[PDB]
């Protein structure tokens, strides 16, 4: 025993993980553990790596939001060998381990129908990493609103929650619609920053969709454009995902599953 | 050989840390190395805990950025057990530790004359922590700026480099203005999200005035209010940082002293 949990995330920058892992250390502390945090950048090398380091480091248990094929079988290993593995964020399989992630489809499709309300012409998805659980459920929350919509539809999934990547999706949806369209969901914070990019190198008088993210951010109050937001409870996520390692730990309890929180609806379009 | 580096931050919510550190982390990376991040939350005690962490995993060499008293000799006894201590964005003593800072009092100079520079019947400087040296440095750089003018002046320094903090700070501040500065400068970004919160509760058109701050958001491209900021350059601090640590370890030399980076200015205001 060591005392010491991991959490390997897969961006440091991103505020979410960052909020996480914070929440997640200051209960750790309470509880007398320390939080070591690892970033995998979301490379599936990187991640191998610091599974190898969190195994000799000898920590009493793992969070981890993977960026690994669901076919790789490594953290079941990890389980086998008597590591307790919590998933956080993204979820890993359901009938071997224990995950605490946001409810992101039901999340996805409120967002997606509140923009739908403006009865809009077209109406597109942009996201990354397709493969993911958090993605697939994203995107399937976005078509499961679109039933019964006649207008024009468009998903565009690149390969990684980068701004730049979500630079070039904006590019080529625009590229692809001959302009803006009239809805616009992002299934991630980053991926908006890059779609800002795009949208202030056109001229100024081009850049009025209906905007939803996944994430938000404290200066969306301050945008003429207006954008509604889906954010996490990271307290209760963190919260959570710890006591679910502690009770491996000191009680050896541990169930697999997934335990979903609920989103925050941030509506800042007015209705 | 661990092959494995530390680093020990004051808050990982901090966008300058958490930039710093995914720059080390992708550098180390390079190098053969695997960076673990911890956070002290600006508590000593809680720093003090850490330190027994990379004690016992053996971390190769230790970047930190302290929150420690100058008496605190802590990292003076690490050392000397052949640990490479290298400070990051906190100056440790010069004459034992290695330290790599930004330029902080020439960047809060340019920072406050560049609002002082629009004739501003009044400015202010928000920030927090003032025992710290990285505080005195860029309230020392506010004070050099200001020499001569004759317009009002406040100096609010907090207990924190928090949201919270710097919420607090901007009430007091427009308290005892009775109303909005001018021209105001904030020593974090984390201070200025704070004041953000306070003129958001504020009507539409009472939200205008002369900004500037150290760190930087991609956002205050878009607001209608320009902000001038001095963001850091996280890569070569990283760079810089990363050399140091790799030269103690494996060349085994180590030279005292600071090695200052100089912040980009973001001029937004006119």
């Amino acid at each position: 025993h060591t005392r010491t949990l991991g959490f390997i995330l897969p961006d440091l920058e991103n505020p979410s993980y960052a909020r996480i892992a914070k929440q997640l250390e200051q209960g750790a502390r309470a509880r007398g553990y320390q939080l070591l945090i690892a970033s995998s950048d979301d490379q599936p090398d990187s991640e191998r790596q610091l599974q190898q380091l969190f195994r000799a480091r000898r920590c009493d248990a793992l969070f981890v939001a993977s960026c690994l094929p669901p076919e790789d079988d490594s953290y079941r290993e990890l389980q086998d060998k008597g590591l307790p593995v919590i998933a956080i964020d993204r979820r890993l399989d359901p009938a071997h381990f224990c995950s605490v992630i946001s409810d992101d489809r039901d999340a996805s499709r409120q967002l997606a129908a509140s923009l739908l309300s403006s009865a809009p012409r077209s109406i597109a998805l942009i996201g990354a990493r397709p493969e993911l659980s958090v993605s697939q459920a994203r995107a399937g929350g976005f078509d499961e609103a679109l039933q019964g919509y006649t207008g024009e539809v468009r998903r565009y999934q690149g390969e990684a929650f980068s701004r730049e990547c979500g630079q070039r999706l904006m590019q080529q949806l625009i590229d692809d619609l001959g302009g803006l369209p009239d809805a616009l969901v992002t299934t991630s914070y980053v991926l908006l920053q890059g779609v800002f990019d795009t949208l202030q190198a056109r001229p100024v008088d081009s850049r009025q969709l209906q905007l939803g993210t996944f994430g938000d951010n404290q200066l969306l109050d301050f945008l003429p454009l207006p954008v509604n937001a889906m954010a996490q409870q990271h307290g209760q996520i963190a919260a959570t995902a710890l006591e679910l390692a502690l009770a491996a730990i000191e009680e050896k309890r541990y169930e697999p599953g997934v335990h979903a929180v609920g989103r925050t609806f941030k509506q800042r379009i007015s209705v």
